[PDB]
Order: structure tokens, then C-alpha cells, then sequence
């Protein structure tokens, strides 16, 4: 098993994956903050304070009450300062012709500021083809949703295998997965795992939690995605540090 | 087989489905316009001119360059005038806790103006539970995506059966399907079918077309969803009338 720093140099590595893996090893962080807030000021204050602790900040631009492209300009300044990627968790899931416009255009202009986006594989590979026609020229990357954290997920068995095949056949643009576990045996591909908290439990709407030690150490994923376990805590910086240290040690111990 | 007007009276009919079925029979239209445009002025000019020909106008609010909630106020005026429903084709596809905020909040406030939205079933039933916590109080309806039109779609076999079960278990909120065919045997549920053109063909990004006669007449669906077959034509009103007459006659001939 290669370190993040060695994976950053693999021959077939995507440039966005390489940038991410380098800053993960430099900063000793494999934590992605899920910045699930409705206020731009809270998003930016979290990005600035937690920036040093995270490899990535995941957005849902469509729940921000006061979105403007200028908010995203300020987020990019913080991402460059503290060295983290911006991942818009848009879960594109339409025909190729539609998703290319949803990615490039409208009010959000996602491709103009998001290093990474993700897509569901259920529509077939046209979803990736449509996104890549915007994303390749803008030097972006994409994650495919191979497994989900929620109760009753149908992203299992042949579905997960189809996501891995689709990623591996679009390696010019697809840099990894949303998954609960290592699903690809190819080390060029990132595994990001949501549904993470230190304590056992879930929410009232089908979310299920596993610990950083379980998903990084036992299930072999690379990065934990954490929302409420950080966001709902009083001290979000100390919560982020708890999650960072948990995910980083689980990674080191798997490396041996 | 019951007429649209008789289905509007079924004991278990959802109020949004009833309103739709009534105006379909009154206006002799089972056409949904896919208003896939980037300009508010073009969206509103199409809604006004084609309003009399359609039972429904389907939006992708996130490809509109000049979206404002005031554009949607003007669209509601036209929907009330000409009698059609507004369907935002957002394809919610996240955990329940996330989709409730994407539906109610952010810049778009989708639930404030959309009669109908749709969701993918791949995350499990929490996606429906989250949406219904916003949509039930706002007297809205939802469609579940049981089949897709695009090449390589994984929405087949057990996946399609899971979508039908999920709809039937959330009939307080779910009023039907995006599908290529009749998938539910319960007449209270609407079937809306995209991937429709009069001529054989497809697009360069995995879209596949079937005719109104095939999907309404042979496959037993209720409503055709048509984008480029209308939008790219010079005379969009005559194109809409061609599609309306095709879908309506296919429906009548299946009724016998
Ligand atoms: O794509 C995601 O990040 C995602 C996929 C998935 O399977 N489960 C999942 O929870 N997520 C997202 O990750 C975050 C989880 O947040 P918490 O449950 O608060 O930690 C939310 O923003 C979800 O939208
Ligand atoms: O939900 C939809 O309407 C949808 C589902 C599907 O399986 N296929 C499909 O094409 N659509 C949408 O319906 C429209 C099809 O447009 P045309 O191919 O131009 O007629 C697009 O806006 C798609 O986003």
C-alpha cells in the first residue's frame, strides 16, 4: 500500500487527485468538512478556522440562502491560503445533455469554482460524458457515487461494480468515488466516505454513521466526510481536529 | 381502463394528481413541455404561447441564467391562466436531511413554486421522507424515477420494482413516476415519459427517443415529456400541437 504522497506520483494519477494527495500528506489530514450551513458568513468562518485541519471542503451550494459568485471567490481565497480542495456535492444524475448545462451554467456556475463534483451512475455513462465536456477543458475532476450511507441504499452489488467500471473507463475526468469502503483496487482512485461520526448512531431520515477507524482502517477508504459531527459541536475547530487525528491515525496504521 | 377524468376521482387520488388529470381531460392534452432554455424571457414566452397545448411545464431552474423568484411568480401567473402544472425536474438524490433543505431553501426555494418535483430512489426511502417533510405541509406532489431514457440506464428489473414499492408506500406525497412505460398497476399513479420525438434517433450524449404512439399507445404511459423536439423547431406552437395530438390520440385508442 502506497502513502498518499507516493499515490500523488502514480503514472495515471489525475492532476486534481495529485494536488489533493500532496496536500493530504503535507498537512497530515484526510478529513473533508461537510459545510452544511445556510449562511455565507458561517461557511467562510468555518473554511478559514478549519482550513488548516482539512484536505477538502464539501459544499451544497443550493442550500446557501445568500449564495453569490463573490461568496465562492472568498471561498477560493481561503482554499488557496489553507490548501484544500472545494467539492460541490451536487450529485448530478440526469442525461448528459442536461448535466453539462447544470454544471457550467445557471446562477451557480459550479464548474467555475468547484475543483470536484460528483455524479450518480444510474443514468449510464452519458452523465459522465456530459460533465466531462465542461470539466475536461476547465481542468476539473469528478467522483462517482458507488455506495451510499443511507438506509435502503440500492448502490450495492452489480450497481457498485458498474460505478467502478464507469470510473475506470473515464479516468481522464473521474478521480474516485463516494463509497463506504475501498471499491477500486487501482490506487490512482480516491475513496471518500460520508456517514461518519465518532459515536454510534444515525439521524431520523435514514443517515447511518460509522467511525473513522472503521471506514479508513477496516474498510480501506481514504477520506472521511463529516458534517453534523463537526458542524453541530460547540467548538468546531476541536471537533475537526478530533476527526482529523482519528482518520489520519487509521490511515497510518493500515500502512504499517 | 379509466379515462383521465375518471382517474381524477379515484378514492386514493392525490389532490395534485386529481388537478392534473382534470385539466388533461378538459384541455385534451397529455403533453409536458420540457422548457430547457437558459433565458427567463424565452421560458415565459414559451409558457404563454404553449400553455393552452400542455398539461405541464417541466423546468430545470438551475440552467436559467437570469433566475429570480419573480420569474417564477410570472410562470405561476401563466400556469394559473392557461391551466398547467409546474414540475421542477431536480432529481433529488441525496440523504433525507440534505434534500429537505435543497427542496425548501437556498436561492431557488423550489417548494414555494413547483407543484411537482422528482427524486431518484437509489438512496433509499429517506430521500422521500426528507422531501415529504417540506412537501406535505406545502400540499405538493413528487414523482419517483423508476426508468430512465438514457443509454446504459441501471433503472431496470429489481431497481424499477423498488421504485414502484417506494411510491406505493408514500402515496400521501408520491403521485407517480418518471418511466418509459406503465410500471404501476394502480391507476392513481401518473406515468410521465421523457425521451420522446416523432422521428427515430437520439443525441450524442446517450439520449434515446421513442414516439408518442410507442410510449402512450404500446407502453401504456400517461404523459409525454418533450424538449428539443419542440424547443429546437422553428414554430414551437405547431410542434407542441403535433406532439399533443399524437399523445392524445394514442391515449384515446388505448381506451377504445
Ligand atoms: O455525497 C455525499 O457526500 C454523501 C453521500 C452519501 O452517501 N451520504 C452522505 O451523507 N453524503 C453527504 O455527506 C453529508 C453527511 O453529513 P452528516 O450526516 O451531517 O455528517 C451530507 O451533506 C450528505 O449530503
Ligand atoms: O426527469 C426527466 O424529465 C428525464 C428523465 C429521463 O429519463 N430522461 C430525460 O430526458 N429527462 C429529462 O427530459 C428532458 C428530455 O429533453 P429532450 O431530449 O430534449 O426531449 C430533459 O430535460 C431531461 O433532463
Amino acid at each position: 500500500e502506497l502513502s498518499f504522497g507516493a499515490r500523488a506520483e502514480l503514472p495515471r494519477i489525475h492532476p486534481v487527485a495529485s494536488k489533493l494527495l500532496r496536500l493530504m500528506q503535507k498537512k497530515e489530514t484526510n478529513l473533508c468538512l461537510s459545510a452544511d450551513v445556510s449562511l455565507a458568513r458561517e461557511l467562510l468562518q468555518l473554511a478559514d478556522a478549519l482550513g488548516p485541519s482539512i484536505c477538502m471542503l464539501k459544499t451544497h451550494v443550493d442550500i446557501l440562502n445568500d449564495f453569490t459568485l463573490d461568496v465562492m471567490k472568498e471561498l477560493i481565497t481561503l482554499a488557496k491560503c489553507h490548501e484544500f480542495l472545494i467539492f460541490e456535492d451536487r450529485k448530478f444524475a440526469d442525461i448528459g445533455n442536461t448535466v453539462k448545462k447544470q454544471y457550467e451554467g445557471g446562477i451557480f456556475k459550479i464548474a467555475s469554482w468547484a475543483d470536484l463534483v460528483n455524479a450518480h451512475v444510474v443514468p449510464g455513462s452519458g452523465v459522465v460524458k456530459g460533465l466531462q465536456e465542461v470539466g475536461l477543458p476547465l481542468h476539473r475532476g469528478c467522483l462517482l457515487i458507488a455506495e451510499m450511507s443511507s438506509t435502503g441504499s440500492l448502490a450495492t452489488g452489480d450497481y457498485t461494480r458498474a460505478a467502478v467500471r464507469m470510473a475506470e473507463e473515464h479516468s481522464e475526468f473521474v478521480v474516485g468515488f463516494i463509497s463506504g469502503s475501498r471499491v477500486s483496487m487501482k490506487p490512482e482512485f480516491l475513496h471518500l466516505t460520508p456517514g461518519v461520526q465518532l459515536e454510534a448512531g444515525g439521524d431520523n431520515l435514514g443517515q447511518q454513521y460509522n467511525s473513522p477507524q472503521e471506514v479508513i482502517g477496516k474498510r480501506g477508504s481514504d477520506i472521511i466526510i463529516v458534517g453534523r459531527g463537526i458542524i453541530s459541536a460547540a467548538d468546531r475547530l476541536e471537533a475537526a481536529e478530533m476527526y482529523r487525528k482519528a482518520a489520519w491515525e487509521a490511515y497510518l496504521s493500515r500502512l504499517g
